[PDB]
């Protein structure tokens, strides 16, 4: 029950509305609460500011991609570069179908600024992307050891190059949708970059 | 055509950059900058309407530079329109990781400015910017396949977009985390990594 656990869920749906409309900057938890119903006590008994929020959206980013990713970075996966081929599928078509995902991916790359007074945002985002490329490193090696990836391929590198890749996507498609069937051509540019990661020379040390 | 106006006009620009880098776009007004320039508040307006306007001045500064290889990059009388290509990203990377003025406005551009219904002219402007340069790297891409420099069967379009999605998303990647990509050492890697995928990606053929 009690006070409510759910009145957690219902502050964050209010957060991605109210950043989603007048973007993260210019947002207190004043805004935050009046659109949840709550009072900003009730905010502070989840959060203790306005960065664990934003933090929050983030976070739950992750979740339906767990499995897959776990996959692709275990050891004892037969097939780990099949297994970052279907995250990705996953990734893209979460984007595309979930309005939930769009809107707080939406609010990440168009609507989060980095400034002196919240250095906490800019810093989530560091570490969430070093963990991001952990894992990418992690996928890369795997199917490596199994001959499914050049030999002496540069992971870091390797790595780097995919999520900008995947990552520049992600915003080109957010900034403009219609030019970018990201739906039904969905097979061709998770590939495109695959491809990169295999056939790219510059790639190999 | 007055000097003294072409002066401050420069001035506002450099005090708009030093002010969206410390502040942002979003919590920002006009007379910020003319207290921080040294101006009356009047001449902003005189120079520039609304944010939005010096916003797009800030943007334009960026193309500048690179005026010249970009239209031979285009022109179909140049014979290597990959090499300007190439030589193009190299002098995009280098004025990232050396000119401190390019380093600040891509972080506002990339970090520091909101898109909001309040200010939807940023992002229309973004996205007209995004399609300028969108048709860029498709003439450059035709006129290096018409000239068997990438593989003939090429979808120039996908490619684009591919190209451009890889360049952008690594600048971001550098401002957010520069100790990471060795962006100035490793340069020449970066930029034929990208191109690699444009010659050797099946996915981007048809
Ligand atoms: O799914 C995510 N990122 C995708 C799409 O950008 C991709 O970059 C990615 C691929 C593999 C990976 N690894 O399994 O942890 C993490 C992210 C985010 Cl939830 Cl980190
Ligand atoms: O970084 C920039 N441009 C990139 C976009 O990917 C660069 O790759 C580019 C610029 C112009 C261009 N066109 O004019 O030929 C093509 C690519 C500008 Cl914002 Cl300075």
């Amino acid at each position: 029950k009690e006070e409510a656990q759910e009145t957690r869920a219902q502050i964050i749906e209010a957060a991605e509305r109210a950043f989603y409309k007048r973007g993260v900057a210019r947002t207190t938890l004043a805004d935050i609460a009046e659109l949840a119903g709550v009072t900003r006590g009730a905010i502070y008994w989840h959060f203790n500011n306005k960065a664990e929020l934003v933090q929050a959206l983030l976070d739950s980013l992750h979740e339906t991609h767990d499995h897959l990713a776990r996959a692709s970075e275990s050891e004892d996966e037969v097939d780990p570069l099949g297994c970052m081929r279907k995250l990705l599928l996953q990734v893209f078509n979460e984007l595309v179908l979930d309005a939930r995902t769009r809107r707080i991916n939406e609010i990440l790359h168009h609507k989060c600024e980095f400034t002196d007074d919240m250095c906490e945002i800019r810093q989530q985002r560091q570490s969430a992307v070093l963990d991001c490329h952990k894992g990418i490193t992690l996928a890369l090696a795997n199917a490596v050891r199994r001959g499914q990836l050049p030999g002496e391929l540069d992971a870091e590198r390797a790595a780097v190059a995919m999520f900008a890749y995947v990552d520049g996507l992600i915003r080109r498609w957010l900034l403009l949708p219609d030019s970018v069937d990201l739906l039904g051509d969905v097979e061709k540019w998770v590939d495109t970059g695959l491809d990169m990661l295999r056939l790219s020379p510059a790639l190999r040390k």
